[PDB]
């Protein structure tokens, strides 16, 4: 279930998960749009998904996107301060799941995400023991596709 | 106009949001629920917009409104982070109204939100010249529906 995938994140993933948003979360519109972009580039066969947002190639010139792409970083702020009260947590990521379960988002397409984010995390010196923490954050709401 | 709306938020203005926001969105769970509940308590022919939600007459106890509430006062926090740039601003409400178009909300009835958040604001201590600045901010969303 999502609440016991929820509720195995440890203190030290919280730990990790904290200290790195501190750094690419302060940046919302610079990083959202950094990991949307990502994503366009190395997995092409999701740019159809996107279609609403136009000319995703436009980057941050694009305000569709650039909307979308900082909307995004407070879902996953919203998932940051959920990180003590797996109760809360789980509710809000099944919220957005739901997002994405109307989509045909499956959570095999969801996980590509994970790419992009060890991306933008490196490019702030954050190593792999950083992205194997989000990667089980991402995998909290894969439970829930 | 949503772009003239938006210069209609003067100094002043933004300045009453913070002080506001810095009381209403330290408890988004609790404040984010009242707001939803007062607004089907006083306005119950909205409620029929929520059919997803389940029995909203839950409150906190149904975990799908506990998930909207708290994620609509993201999006509120998302709002208040904008006001230093106009541009941005923009973009994330014409995000945000887009979700509310697609669901047959006109502009009437989104400032059907006023009320609540004028009494929730009231009951934290703050009078009308914080619901006077609120509304401008929610006025800003109306001129994009
Ligand atoms: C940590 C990763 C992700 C988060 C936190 C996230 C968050 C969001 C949010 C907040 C929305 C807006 C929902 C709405 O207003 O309807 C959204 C929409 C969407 N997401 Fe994700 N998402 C993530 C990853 C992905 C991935 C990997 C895919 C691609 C397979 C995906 C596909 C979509 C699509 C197609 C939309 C609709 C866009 C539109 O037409 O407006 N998302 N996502
Ligand atoms: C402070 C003003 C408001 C804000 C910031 C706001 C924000 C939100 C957000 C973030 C969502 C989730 C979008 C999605 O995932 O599809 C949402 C959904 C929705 N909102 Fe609002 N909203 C506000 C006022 C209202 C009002 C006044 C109405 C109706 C009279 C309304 C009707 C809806 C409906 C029907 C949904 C879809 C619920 C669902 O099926 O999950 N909203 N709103």
């Amino acid at each position: 279930s999502v609440y016991d995938a929820a509720a195995q994140l440890t203190a030290d993933v919280k730990k990790d998960l904290r200290d790195s948003w501190k750094v690419i979360g302060s940046d919302k519109k610079g990083n959202g749009v950094a990991l949307m972009t990502t994503l366009f580039a190395d997995n092409q066969e999701t740019i159809g998904y996107f279609k609403r947002l136009g000319d995703v190639s436009q980057g941050m010139a694009n305000d569709k996107l650039r909307g979308h792409s900082i909307a995004l970083m407070y879902a996953l702020q919203n998932f940051i301060d959920q990180l003590d009260n797996p109760d809360d947590l789980v509710c809000v990521v099944e919220k957005f799941a739901v997002n994405h379960i109307t989509r045909k988002i499956s959570a095999a397409e969801f996980g590509k995400i994970n790419g992009p984010i060890k991306k933008v995390l490196a490019s702030k010196n954050f190593g792999d023991k950083y992205a194997n923490a989000w990667a089980k954050l991402v995998a909290v709401v894969q439970a829930a596709l």
